[PDB]
């Protein structure tokens, strides 16, 4: 399948070159995957969406969405037109206050949520969880990431938009996990993206089309934005079943594009995601 004036970042992951705009994929587009948005939520009722997301947890007075940070994650992993795996399902999960805050407390039960509630959910073909989110090193955070990993769960986390080594911060800094640095659409680092040895690969970060709140849309950039791409993208391979929630990470850099990116420090993976897709 081809969408054509594709945002970027849709178009790099299909692509061994940046500069074009249309998006490949296989038309099955993460049917019967399940993929959880750890964040402000989201706004399930957004056209976008089509009837494929529903909030299914909050630690807030409301499960709405009243930032857009969470909406414009679950666009890129699964919207019609902004998401990598367009047939996904979405799930939202409640973490963060409409100022884009929250305790580690708060995340770390959202985690063990998530490892708990896939068993009340239909994904023959896999669960993600993508979490564009983090602050400092925290043992405890990294130990709820891992256990969802540990679960049967794909975990995407952000590197981090400090632009430092991102075995400071957690989740980013669990090496169990696929943390997820950002790029741009001329193949550049990020300016801002977080590095270092933890990272295990790139996706589209800067400036990136989706969805917002009040059945909107806008671009924005950060390690939160390349995230969903990752767990899009984890979502799309395992209901082709080229690879399995265990394993998507390490199947992801296996088959990313290689040593393409411009500005990456030495002892960082020069690896970009991409769905290797051939019609
Ligand atoms: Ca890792």
């Amino acid at each position: 399948a081809a969408q054509t004036n594709a945002p970027w970042g849709l178009a790099r992951i299909s692509s061994t070159s940046p500069g074009t705009s249309t998006y490949y994929y296989d038309e099955s587009a993460g049917q019967g995957s399940c993929v959880y948005v750890i964040d402000t939520g989201i706004e399930a009722s957004h056209p976008e969406f089509e009837g494929r997301a529903q909030m299914v947890k909050t630690y807030y007075y409301s499960s709405r969405d009243g930032n857009g940070h969470g909406t414009h994650c679950a666009g890129t992993v699964g919207s019609r037109t902004y998401g990598v795996a367009k047939k996904t399902q979405l799930f939202g999960v409640k973490v963060l206050d409409d100022n884009g805050s929250g305790q580690y407390s708060t995340i770390i039960a959202g985690m063990d949520f998530v490892a708990s509630d896939k068993n009340n959910r239909n994904c023959p073909k896999g669960v993600v969880a993508s979490l564009s989110l983090g602050g400092g090193y925290s043992s405890s955070v990294n130990s709820a990431a891992a256990r969802l990993q540990s679960s049967g769960v794909m975990v995407a986390v952000a590197a981090g938009n400090n632009n430092a080594d991102a075995r400071n911060y957690s989740p980013a800094s669990e090496p169990s996990v696929c943390t997820v640095g950002a790029s741009d659409r001329y193949d550049r680092r990020s300016s801002f993206s977080n590095y270092g040895s933890v990272l295990d690969i790139f996706g589209p970060g800067t400036d990136i089309l989706s969805t917002w709140i009040g059945g909107s849309t806008r671009s924005i950039s950060g390690t939160s934005m390349a995230t969903p791409h990752v767990a899009g993208l984890a979502a799309y391979l395992m209901t082709l079943g080229k690879t399995t929630a265990a394993s998507a990470c390490r199947y992801i850099a296996d088959t990313a594009n290689k040593g393409d990116l411009s500005n990456i420090p030495f002892g960082t993976v020069n690896l970009l995601a991409y769905n290797n897709y051939q019609a």
